[PDB]
C-alpha cells in the first residue's frame, strides 16, 4: 500500500458547464483504482464528477472552444 | 501570456498519467492542454493535434 | 523543451493553493516553478530564491 | 468532494531520486498541507513536513 489515496471521496453530477474555469483527468494507477474528473469552479472550489460522457465530453466542449 | 507558449505531439500516450484542461481567461486567449508524463514531467498538447483526442481516451482507460 | 518559456514575480503569495517544482532534465536546462491559483489558472515563477521561499514557507503554513 | 491525497508519509528517499516535488497548501481539502514527490520511474510518495528532509530535496531541486 502505497502512500497515496484518490483525491476524490465523493463525486457531484449538479453543475453547469459554465462555472469551471479548469478540468483535471487523472487516470487510475497505484494512488486510485479508477480514473478521477476533478473540475475546478470560477470561485476556487474543487468537485469531482461521475465518469459518464455527457457532463465530461460537454464540459470540456465549453473549455477546449472557449 | 499563456503558460502554453510551445506546444508538442511528440508523447507517447501511454506515459501521460494526467490531462489538465484549462479554460482561454484573461490571461490566455486559448484553452490550453496541459499533460503530465510518469516522469512527472509536464508538457502542452497541441490543440489543434488530433493527438490529445485519444489521449483523453486513454486516460478514461480506453 | 520546456513548459515554463516566459515566467513571472507579477504573483501574491496569498492566492497560490500549490506549487510544483521541477526538477532540470533532458528536455529543460532549469528548475520550473509551477504555482496554482485559487481560480485555477497556473503560471511559472521566476527562480529568484527569494520569490519561491517566500512562496513554499506560505504555503507550507496557511 | 476532496480529501487528503496523502494517508501516510515516507522517510527512505534518496532526495537525487526525486524528479518533481509538489507543495499542497491546506484547505477543505486536507486540514494540512503535503508534500508529494514523483521518483524518477513515476513513483509518488509523500513527505513528512516536520522531518527536515524536505526542506533539503527542495533546495536540492531548485539549483538543477
Amino acid at each position: 500500500d502505497g502512500d497515496l489515496q484518490c483525491l476524490c471521496v465523493k463525486t457531484t453530477s449538479q453543475v453547469r458547464p459554465r462555472h469551471i474555469t479548469s478540468l483535471e483527468v487523472i487516470k487510475a494507477g497505484p494512488h486510485c483504482p479508477t480514473a478521477q474528473l476533478i473540475a475546478t469552479l470560477k470561485n476556487g472550489r474543487k468537485i469531482c464528477l461521475d465518469l459518464q460522457a455527457p457532463l465530461y465530453k460537454k464540459i470540456i466542449k465549453k473549455l477546449l472552444e472557449s
